[PDB]
């Protein structure tokens, strides 16, 4: 649906500074104007059903904070769908048949951050990383998990045609890959049975035969368009492409008129002609060489480029470690509460016919609890509000956190904390002001939050900050935050890989120290259930990961190895007869029917045998064979 796309997008720029939503507000395209006149109202509506902070000894902050129930009504139809989307690989994937570099893995793991928010990229990593590769890793996602096998368009030099081709063949053997060459007859016979056919999933095309075959080209609906090092420009927007990959080795230049190449070419709909761009410029108030490094600013989450010493450093593995966590008295009031306002349910002695909405509502509430009290109406001390350090010990993470943090801050280190709940964040923002910590705070709103000044308050070096608080969904916009180096997971995601890809905010290439994850968990009650059900889908996903790689190369035609273990079994043996083999050596011509009936007797029982022998096993003990 490229109309959620557009949504999606639009919501992702929103927080990068208000270049792009200038861009669109004011866009010449009235369809552009609509869907963001249509963000704006729903963000006026939520903004009338929302107040800014009660605490006494509160944050001053002016962003809005939002209703238990406007929260419940998330939290709920976000339960009702298993978690976040996100898909984050652990390990080289099973549809790559070879291995992929852990940064080649993050790279991969990048593009598809990229496509879950429906923005276009730039792999600028240098050259011998292996670009290539992790490009065709992302297709290959495309294919395995998102069910998506192409058309995609893959235009290159000609030199590097052989090698496109090759990796295709090498890493992705499965997909069909169609290659545009040759004289005016060698393309006919291609394009009939082919081309024009649809009968291909990736297209790969030299730069020349482009124009030369521009006008079938411009039939096809096309996935990705990916250009590999960049009148190019000129026949690619006239081609109808869902997202857009670019290529190159090359950073970033200090060069007005490329920058708004990229941009162009990233979101062809947003800046999509030159006279907006000049329009804009001359009517702003900064310098050019100042735009320019603004533009660079603007252009880093959409670009990902790494040096060969980035990948030859080390980067430290995470310390990842459960916190076990008790209750405060009103937790345990609260609790009881919840559990006993729905006790049929609870006990399960009955027809269980109730709806799994019922459920979810009481496991949302369970959530909350365990969490904080004051989430729910009518929990905290009674007007005035106030932050005391009641706010601290009514609730068992909190307690632990407030000493957690000051430890965290003798060390000299700095934190990020992650939470699935804004309203709790909400509490967090109040208890840091309460003791005095800096801090910044980023939820993924498209209400005027700006998201690269906050990272960029935080990420200065000697900067005051020591705090950053931030959604989980905070954790999917691609924000770098390597200057911090403790990650505290205040709760957890329904989908691991969501908190996967939020402590990978910290721990990525560019962090110097190592990355300690604390993991808050209410022990004995439902979180630490729902920690046990995370564990056993991570070795069911481990599992998956190993057997699927196995069958890749059980699927495939012969080793060497193994065909020569065929030709070697029982070689000796035979050598060694000089008459005949044990069964025709035995006696000869036509004899005995008992003899038959042994042969079968003893063909039933090794048969009984070998089948027995593999029936029982699992993959690690089939690995031995
Ligand atoms: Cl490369």
């Amino acid at each position: 649906s490229k109309e959620d796309d557009t949504l999606r997008r639009f919501r992702y720029l929103l927080g990068l500074t208000d270049l792009f939503r200038h861009f669109i507000e004011t866009n010449p395209n009235p369809k552009i104007r609509e869907i963001m006149k249509e963000i704006d109202r729903q963000n006026e509506e939520e903004a009338r059903q929302r107040k800014r902070g009660g605490r006494q000894g509160g944050a001053t902050s002016e962003r809005r904070r939002r209703t238990e129930a406007e929260e419940d009504a998330e939290l709920l139809k976000d339960e009702k769908d298993g978690g976040s989307a996100e898909t984050v690989f652990r390990e080289s994937p099973p549809f790559i048949q070879g291995t992929m570099r852990d940064y080649q893995i993050a790279g991969l793991n990048w593009l598809i951050s990229l496509h879950e928010n429906g923005i276009s990229g730039i792999l600028a990593d240098e050259m011998g990383l292996g670009k290539t590769l992790q490009t065709i890793a992302f297709l290959g996602y495309l294919r395995h998990i998102m069910g998506i096998t192409g058309p995609h368009l893959v235009t290159v030099p000609k030199s590097t045609l052989d090698n496109w081709k090759r990796e295709f063949e090498k890493w992705t053997p499965e997909v069909n890959v169609l290659v545009l060459q040759g004289a005016k007859e060698e393309r006919h016979q291609l394009i009939n049975d082919r081309l024009v056919d649809e009968n291909f999933d990736v297209c790969i095309t030299s730069y020349e035969m482009i124009l030369r075959e521009k006008a079938h080209l411009k039939k096809f609906a096309w996935e990705y368009i990916i250009i590999d090092e960049a009148s190019l420009a000129q026949v690619i927007r006239m081609f109808n492409s869902r997202n857009r990959l670019l290529i190159t080795g090359t950073p970033l230049q200090n060069n007005l008129h490329e920058l708004w190449a990229l941009l162009n070419f990233l979101l062809p709909d947003v800046f999509g002609d030159s006279e907006a761009f000049d329009q804009w410029f001359s009517g702003q108030d900064r310098d050019q060489d100042t735009v320019v490094q603004q533009l660079h600013r603007v252009l880093r989450p959409f670009l990902l480029r790494r040096v060969k010493s980035d990948v030859e450093k080390s980067l430290l593995p995470k310390k990842e470690i459960n916190v076990y966590i008790g209750m405060s008295e009103m937790q345990v009031k609260w609790y009881q509460k919840i559990l006993e306002k729905d006790i049929d349910a609870v006990n399960g002695a009955g027809g269980k016919r109730e709806s799994k909405t019922r459920l979810l509502n009481i496991v949302m509430q369970l959530r909350k609890c365990c969490n904080h009290p004051y989430l729910f109406e009518g929990a905290e001390p009674g007007p005035p509000y106030t932050t005391d350090e009641h706010l601290i010990y009514n609730a068992g993470k909190m307690v632990v956190l407030d000493k957690l943090l000051k430890r965290i801050q003798k060390q000299g280190s700095r934190v990020l904390i992650f939470s699935q709940m804004s309203r709790l964040l909400d509490i967090l923002e109040d208890y840091c002001v309460f003791r005095g910590y800096k801090y910044c705070r980023i939820d993924g709103s498209t209400a005027h939050e700006d998201r690269i000044a906050a990272i960029d308050e935080y990420n200065k070096p000697g900067s005051d900050k020591f705090i950053f608080l931030l959604t989980t969904r905070a954790g999917g916009l691609g924000i770098n935050l390597t200057t911090a180096d403790i990650v505290i997971l205040y709760d957890s995601d329904w989908n691991p890989q969501a908190d996967l890809q939020a402590m990978d905010r910290a721990h990525r290439i560019g962090q110097t120290k190592q990355v300690v994850v604390y993991r808050f968990v209410t022990d004995n009650a439902i979180e630490e259930k729902v920690l046990e059900r995370a564990a056993q889908k991570l070795r069911l996903d481990q599992l998956v990961i190993q057997q699927g790689r196995a069958q890749v190369a059980a699927k495939a035609a012969a080793n060497k190895d193994e065909l020569l273990s065929m030709i070697q079994h029982g070689a000796e043996k035979v050598f060694q007869t000089k008459g005949a083999f044990g069964t025709m050596a035995e006696k000869g011509s036509q004899l005995d029917d008992d003899d038959i009936d042994a042969i079968l007797q003893a063909g039933e029982t090794r048969t009984k045998e070998l089948n027995a022998r593999y029936e029982k096993l699992g993959i690690d003990d089939l690995q031995k064979f």
